[PDB]
Order: structure tokens, then C-alpha cells, then sequence
DNA sequence: AGTAATCCCCTTGGCGGTTAAAACGCGGGGGACAGCGCGTACGTGCGTTTAAGCGGTGCTAGAGCTTGCTACGACCAATTGAGCGGCCTCGGCACCGGGATTCTCCA
């Protein structure tokens, strides 16, 4: 998945697309967040551990 | 019926500052501590006598155990209001300042 995601994210970013990724596991949000920091992608995160003001602002 | 995400809450950890409490220096005083002399008060030994300890005899109070039952507490279901959790407020206690009284110490 992460291989095919990395190809797809490259095709999308070269396309100028903007993307939402859904996870059933929040630990996969941690692992994915490492991969994103190890590449050029600016990103945001929401899950069930975030406080509500952080949800407000990250969506904004 | 199970296991994981979501979300509340409450505890731990960090950052800044501010200031009040801990640390540091130094003179001197007076209290700790070793030293001395005496004298009286406690340990010792003896002769005295006192009664604690032992072996023995006698009695009856009352500790200890069984029997019998009925009075009193355990248990349950229905009723209700006394007592708890939450919200409010105002008045008691603290906190400050300032002048008055007290206490301390060197003269």
C-alpha cells in the first residue's frame, strides 16, 4: 500500500491535486506521518486523540 | 460477546519571573565542658526479728455445663422523607497601614 500510495501521491502532487487520507488505525497515522516528514509534503492531522480547538484550527 | 477507537479528566511535566526564604560571612558572647575541692549521702557488713513461704486441714461460694423456650433480632417487600449534591451570597476573617504601646539593652 505505502509503495502504491507513494507513487500515487507523486502523480497527484505533480498533478497539483490535494488529498484526504483515511485510516482505520491511528498508529498508521503515526507511521504515515513519519513518511510524510521524510518527504517534501506539507500536511495536517486529525484523529480521536486531538483536542477540539486543534480540530477547529487544523481544518481552518 | 470481544477489542479498539474516541473522548473526558486529572495527573505529571516544563517555562518564565519574581520575590520571598536559604545560604554565606563575620564578630563576640556566653554557654559547653573540663578541672578542682568537699561533704554528705549511698553501698557495705553485722546482729536482730519479722513474717513470707511451705505442708496441711476445712468449708462453700460460684465457675462451668446442660435443658427448655420464648423473647428478640435477621430477613423481605412497600413506603417516604431525611440526608446528599449542586447553586448562591453575604459576612466573617485576613490582610494591610498607620499611630500607640511595650520591651529590650546599653548607659
Amino acid at each position: 500500500k505505502l509503495a502504491k500510495l507513494d507513487e500515487l501521491l507523486r502523480e497527484l502532487k505533480e498533478g497539483g491535486h490535494r488529498v484526504l487520507l483515511y485510516f482505520q488505525m491511528t498508529r498508521m497515522i503515526d507511521l504515515m506521518e513519519e513518511y510524510l516528514t521524510y518527504r517534501n509534503y506539507k500536511y495536517c492531522r486529525l484523529d480521536g486523540s486531538t483536542k477540539l480547538e486543534d480540530r477547529r484550527d487544523t481544518v481552518a
